[PDB]
C-alpha cells in the first residue's frame, strides 16, 4: 500500500484499502475510515465496483435528470466520492472551513458555503436529491467569483471549480459535448 494518504500526501494515522494500494487518514476518507470492517474497501474500489456491474451506468445522461435523482445509496455514494476528489486538489484549503468576508467594496454573500459544512450535510443525509448537493457545491464558487470581483484571488474559485465540474461529469457520467 501506499505510505502517504491519497486525499491530503501527507503520512500519519494511515488505513490500507483491501483492494488497492490507496491508503487513507480516518477523516480525509468520505465517509470516515468505518470502525471494523476486515477486509476493509476504499470509495475509489467501491465505485468501481457499481460501474463493473452495470457497464451501461457509463453511457451518456443528460444532467437535469442527474440532478433530480434521489438520494438513494449508491447517489449518496457518488456525492461522496465527488467530494472527496475536490478535497483532493491542494487548493481545496481555500473552500474547507467556515469564510469571513471584509473587504473594502465588496459585501459577503447571502448564503456562505463552504466544503465542511456540505461534508457535515452529506454525513446528516440532509440531502434528499444529487439536486442539493450540486447547488451547495457550486454556491461554494459562485460565492468566491462574486465577492473577490477583479481580485486574482477570484482564479481559485474557477480553479477549484473546474476540478469540480470535471469529476461530476465523469462520476455521473455526464453525456460528451461541445
Ligand atoms: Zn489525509
Ligand atoms: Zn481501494
Ligand atoms: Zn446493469
Amino acid at each position: 500500500n501506499s505510505n502517504i494518504c491519497e486525499v491530503c500526501n501527507k503520512w500519519g494515522r494511515l488505513f490500507c484499502c483491501d483492494t488497492c494500494p490507496r491508503s487513507f487518514h480516518e477523516h480525509c476518507h468520505i465517509p470516515s475510515v468505518e470502525a471494523n470492517k476486515n477486509p476493509w474497501s476504499c470509495i475509489f474500489c467501491r465505485i468501481k465496483t457499481i460501474q463493473e456491474r452495470c457497464p451501461e451506468s457509463q453511457s451518456g445522461h443528460q444532467e437535469s435528470e442527474v440532478l433530480m435523482r434521489q438520494m438513494l445509496p449508491e447517489e449518496q455514494l457518488k456525492c461522496e466520492f465527488l467530494l472527496l476528489k475536490v478535497y483532493c486538489d491542494s487548493k481545496s484549503c481555500f473552500f474547507a472551513s467556515e469564510p469571513y468576508y471584509n473587504r473594502e467594496g465588496s459585501q459577503g454573500p447571502q448564503k456562505p458555503m463552504w466544503l465542511n459544512k456540505v461534508k457535515t450535510s452529506l454525513n446528516e443525509q440532509m440531502y434528499t436529491r444529487v439536486e442539493g448537493f450540486v447547488q451547495d457545491m457550486r454556491l461554494i464558487f459562485h460565492n468566491h467569483k462574486e465577492f473577490y470581483r477583479e481580485d486574482k484571488f477570484t482564479r481559485l474559485g474557477i480553479q477549484v471549480q473546474d476540478i469540480f465540474e470535471k469529476n461530476f461529469r465523469n462520476i455521473f457520467a455526464i453525456q460528451e459535448t461541445s
